[PDB]
């Protein structure tokens, strides 16, 4: 008996996390800024507005000696520029370190692919330098470190530091027809019995985070959930499993911007009038040793009220969202017998159908304007409980040998 | 309660076994539906159970076989150009691979197949197959289509299940055949 | 005869597009630009 095949919602995977617009933000430490500009000038700036104003410029390859009229931070600033590479285009850093200080000019690095990238760590900022395919890091100490802001005026990414491996790559080259009897002729009557029944079942969640800064998710998916338990029935204790999945939901996604900031779920599935929730149920009862051939089913089974749990987002910043609220009620929408022949033995699985019916509360995710959907949540649906039950009477009419018979 | 009644009473039942040649045929389904805005942004690509009907000879046996035609296990990939509304996006599509599966649903008229009910075993014996990806436009209002190309997948039999849906008091049946994937050149 | 349930997902009602950020492009003809602003100032501007 037991394992089915109803498994879905999978997902790989995001590999340069998405094109974010230009802005002014705080990435985060232990994480690299990745920058590809698409035109020349300034591509980055990074200002503690007391002793330190940092200022990447991309200056085009074939450019000589000359001056040009920048606009940093605001202003128009007049800054000499040159660069020997034909086709080689060159990062330039010029800093100050007050409102009125003097522009210095830092680096070069001279680079086909287009792409820098830079990260604060530990009093200071460290910057991609060097010459290509030979490219390096360098640094520069500051004071602040953690409070210093990186605004960009480009297309950007951001790369876990962890996966500096793949960063420094990146950097370097870019993204008959017969009937055949077997036996004789045999014995069989039908035997009808009527049993109780009491299932037990819970479900569970599969919680998967879009990798970045934390503040968007990937998946929060159902996933199939096995039980086991041991009950009694007229006395006699029974050892029985059961199996709940689902099918059928319908995917919602929130979306606050693509700024890296914005909370973002890209995908959570919920349960509603459109869907079905499965619970295969079997034990090692003479009843299901008895019921292979069967010849009808029925069950009264009484219904069960399903809740939504609470969910807590860890946010860097801001006050956490909670997903609170929503609860559904079921119904048996009959019973299905499966059964899955390998090569060596079968395997069988009783599953009872549940349609599904909306009821109250509503939920919501407070400090979100997307408020007042029905749907019972992915992210907790057990709401805290170890299983939910659903008793009633069991109907069985099934074919087994015969005893004491040829004649009347 | 627990009792233990009858309703019928003795009968003679004769293990018989039935070996058939089959030849199945199917095809696949796609709902692409646009999302809201412009037109650059798609919320799902996605497959669909796909039914066809068809008619075949076999042995000379005229037999009328209805099939539907699905896959499971697969994973979601997606692709973005950016948040601009003149940026090409998707947002989930669905891919099989080798983690993944192939159902064929089906069932036909033949007396053979109209008596395949308290099978005790079987098992079936087919080869590989392969199915390709063709080609597909993204209506854009202003700009070159995209236009996606490549791709290709080879099946392998697989086991079989029987699935009876009982509501009381009547059997609904349906044969499902299975399939393992192995993904071939050319990549898409 | 009839096939069992068969695995399938629906999307509902993604009616909020967006939200975007500040840039430029040249809008579409029949779309209508929902602009929301916080802060005080300019919103949008236009040229020819």
């Amino acid at each position: 008996w037991g394992p089915g095949e109803t498994n879905d919602s999978t997902t790989v995977e995001p590999v340069l996390d998405g094109p974010y617009q230009p802005t002014t933000f705080n990435p985060p430490v232990d994480y690299w800024m990745l920058l590809a500009p698409t035109a020349a000038g300034v591509v980055v700036e990074g200002t503690n507005n007391t002793d330190r104003w940092l200022a990447t410029i991309l200056v085009e390859p074939n450019v000589t000696s000359e001056t040009r009229s920048y606009t940093l931070f605001g202003t128009q600033e007049q800054i000499t520029i040159a660069n020997a590479s034909q086709t080689q285009w060159k990062f330039i850093d010029v800093v100050k370190t007050t409102q009125n200080g003097s522009y210095s000019q830092y680096g070069p690095l001279q680079s086909t692919p287009k792409l820098y990238a830079v990260m604060k760590h530990n009093g200071k900022i460290y910057t991609y330098n060097g010459e290509t395919p030979n490219v390096t890091t360098k640094y520069y100490s500051t004071t602040n470190y953690d409070s210093v802001n990186m605004t960009a005026f480009c297309d950007f990414y951001i790369i876990p530091r962890e996966e500096e491996s793949t960063c420094t790559e990146y950097i370097n080259n870019g993204l008959a027809n017969e009937d055949i009897v077997v036996s004789k002729t045999s014995l069989w009557k039908e035997m009808q019995y009527n049993r109780d029944i009491t299932i037990r079942f819970k479900f569970a969640s599969s919680i998967v985070k879009s990798g970045g800064l934390g503040y968007k998710w990937s998946e929060i998916s159902f996933k199939p959930a096995n039980y086991q338990y041991t009950y009694t029935r007229d006395g006699e204790e029974v050892t029985a499993h059961t199996t709940c999945s689902v099918n059928g939901m319908n995917d919602f996604n929130f979306n606050g911007g693509s700024l890296p900031t914005d909370f973002v779920i890209s995908r959570y599935e919920v349960i509603k009038e459109n869907s079905y929730v499965y619970v295969d149920y079997w034990d090692d009862s003479q009843a299901f040793r008895n019921m292979v051939y069967v010849r009808s089913l029925a069950a009264n089974l009484n219904s069960v009220i399903c809740t939504g749990g609470d969910y807590s987002f860890a946010l860097p910043v801001g006050q956490w969202p909670v997903m609170t609220g929503g609860a559904v009620s079921l119904h048996s929408a009959g019973v299905t017998l499966s059964t899955q022949f390998t090569d060596f033995v079968s395997l069988n699985s009783l599953r009872f159908r549940f349609r599904l019916t909306v009821e109250e509360p509503s939920f919501s995710i407070t400090r979100t304007r997307v408020s007042r959907l029905y749907g019972l949540p992915a992210a907790n649906p057990n709401n805290g409980k170890e299983y939910y039950e659903v008793a009633g009477r069991f109907s069985l009419i099934s074919l087994v040998p015969s005893n004491d018979d040829y004649q009347t």
